[PDB]
């Protein structure tokens, strides 16, 4: 698709074989779930924001169904207020931005 | 142009007439700067993000320069760790998001 910017960039994943929203974020490098099963071992990571620093677990090489491709790579969980989806996953689908 | 997601999405912006980079963001609903002075008197406001909360500056009418577009609107000026164009500018030069 052509996403227009006048709204917030929101897409379905199904991440954990469950259907998640999430923001499309390209000021983001990592992608960023609330409240998800991922498969595998987990490690910690601290991610700094515009406020501030964020506590989250590190899940390596999971499946994430977006854009109708399965990406393989890094999730991130914690409590953030709106997942994201960040250039870590964009950049697998071939996403970019156009002006 | 046409950019591809592996590296930040940074652009050269002359924002106030001085030359700056910012982050193209799909995920800002505003832009905001970090570096620059603009003059005159200022809106305070609040925003949040991940990691918590920040005051900022607004500052109104500002002229806005991006791959040969001039805008004119809003950008907040704060202690962000990085510059980012949000998507209120981003509608402006009618950029969009691809994929
Ligand atoms: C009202 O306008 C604004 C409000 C908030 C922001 S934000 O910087 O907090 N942020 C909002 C996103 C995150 C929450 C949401 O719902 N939308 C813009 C983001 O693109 C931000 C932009 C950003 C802010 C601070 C540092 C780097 C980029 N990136 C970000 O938080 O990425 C996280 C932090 C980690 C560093 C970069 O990637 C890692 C993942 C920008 C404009």
């Amino acid at each position: 698709p052509q996403i227009t910017l006048w709204k917030r960039p929101f897409v379905t994943v199904k991440v954990g074989g469950q259907l998640k929203e999430a923001l499309l974020d390209t000021g983001a490098d990592n992608t960023i779930f609330e409240d998800i099963n991922l498969p595998g071992r987990w490690k910690p990571k601290m991610v700094g924001g515009i406020g501030g620093f964020l506590k989250v677990r590190e899940y390596d090489q999971v499946p994430i169904e977006i854009a109708g491709h399965k990406v393989i790579g890094t999730v991130l969980v914690g409590p953030t207020p709106v997942n994201v989806i960040g250039r870590d996953t964009m950049t697998q689908i071939g996403a970019t931005l156009n002006f």
